[PDB]
């Protein structure tokens, strides 16, 4: 698939509002995606332990780690669709060392478009929505492609 110019720009332009806080929205998308899909916290033998929001909220590791996460996936947007060279490693860490499937990149696309929905609806209707899909779509799609390279597929 192929974003057009508009469909980026609207997609930028909600991102240059997530990095105002970089570290607050890495917090709200970790913890929408384990509130909603608690078996996704198994995956990180690091946070596992954590049984409440409360605690979680509390966690600077987790703090962290959604800064590291939004932070990667800021430069692959950034990049417009040009983003093999970013893909890669990320690619060969979550297919080999860490083993996440697909479908938990799926829901994590989803806690992203819920926190952006909630903090920035002024900027993030319908159509700059669906430019958000896309992108995350896009996303999802090349990093599948490279997961079936590495012999993960799945
Ligand atoms: C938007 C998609 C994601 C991006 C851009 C991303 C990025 C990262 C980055 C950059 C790191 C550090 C370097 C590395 O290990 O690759 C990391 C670590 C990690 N990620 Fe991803 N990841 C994403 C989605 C996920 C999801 C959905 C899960 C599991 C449900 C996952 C689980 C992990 C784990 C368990 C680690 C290591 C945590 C630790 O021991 O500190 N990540 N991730």
């Amino acid at each position: 698939m192929v974003l057009s110019e508009g469909e980026w720009q609207l997609v930028l332009h909600v991102w240059a509002k997530v990095e105002a806080d970089v570290a607050g929205h890495g917090q709200d998308i970790l913890i929408r995606l384990f509130k909603s899909h608690p078996e996704t916290l198994e995956k990180f033998d690091r946070f596992k332990h954590l049984k409440t929001e409360a605690e979680m909220k509390a966690s600077e590791d987790l703090k962290k780690v959604g800064v590291r996460v939004l932070t990667a996936l800021g430069a692959i947007l950034k990049k417009k669709g040009h983003h093999e060279a970013e893909l890669k490693p990320l690619a060969q860490s979550h297919a080999t060392k860490h083993k996440i499937p697909i479908k938990y990149l799926e829901f994590i696309s989803e806690a992203i478009i819920h926190v952006l929905h909630s903090r920035h609806p002024g900027n993030f209707g319908a159509d700059a929505q669906g430019a958000m899909n896309k992108a995350l779509e896009l996303f999802r799609k090349d990093i599948a492609a490279k997961y079936k390279e590495l012999g993960y597929q799945g």
